[PDB]
């Protein structure tokens, strides 16, 4: 998640108990329907980096992880079609997020927070990524 | 929770993150099944005092709270039947916990910690209470 202290936005990790509640859903509910609402709830306010921490326990269940990854790739690819880069990037300027930046594969949590909380035209990359994961989890539920 | 720093166990509250995650979990579907494993993880290592904070954070769900209260009262009464007293308790000495002590009604957090961590027959009052709350939450899930 993101804290706002000295007028600055910075990362704060999911508490161990919060992450452990997710981990316990994932291990206990074998990708039954409530993984969906559980993810929604527990991913509230998350950055992509945080979501990627939540997906660490999902990597223990490759069947599910494969399903989810395929959906992430699809959604990232469509994002990029819908957001063509006009370029080139001005010196020193943070790029607009690509699909892989939203997924947190190519971005730092500091970049993520900048997109989320910058003063002009923020991009809610955590919430966009959470939608992608929800699509994937819904598919896991219908395929397990 | 409880911390142990140089020979003294003391209370540390659940983080605001953790408590807010619990709230989100409860309200995603309004006591969807996900609350049961989630509560287990979120309340790990808690005192009754901490569990009561969790409950007060969802106290606007009065229907659920009444269902949980009835179960607490049942379990507390059966705990008291199962533990007739008998002492002797010296004037310098913490009583053995009763049902209302386990529930955090008639006990302070310092008393709870004393029972949980004393070396002479500790009583895991937090875990006992957690068991009661689980029964109540399972009932909430079915009755909502």
């Amino acid at each position: 998640p993101v804290q706002h202290v000295g007028g600055t936005y910075t990362h704060i990790p999911l508490s161990p108990r919060t992450l452990n509640a997710w981990v316990k859903l994932v291990q206990q509910k074998k990708f039954g329907a409530e993984v969906v609402p559980g993810f929604q709830a527990l991913s509230e306010g998350c950055t992509p980096y945080d979501i990627n921490q939540m997906l660490n326990c999902v990597g223990d269940h490759q069947a599910a992880m494969q399903i989810i990854r395929e959906i992430i790739n699809e959604e990232a690819a469509e994002w990029d079609v819908q957001h063509p880069i006009p370029g080139p990037l001005p010196a020193g300027q943070l790029r607009e997020p690509r699909g892989s930046d939203i997924a947190g594969t190519t971005s730092t949590v500091e970049e993520q927070i900048q997109w989320m909380f910058r003063p002009q035209n923020p991009v809610p990359v955590g919430n966009i990524y959470r939608r992608w994961i929800q699509i994937g989890l819904q598919k896991c539920v219908r395929m397990y």
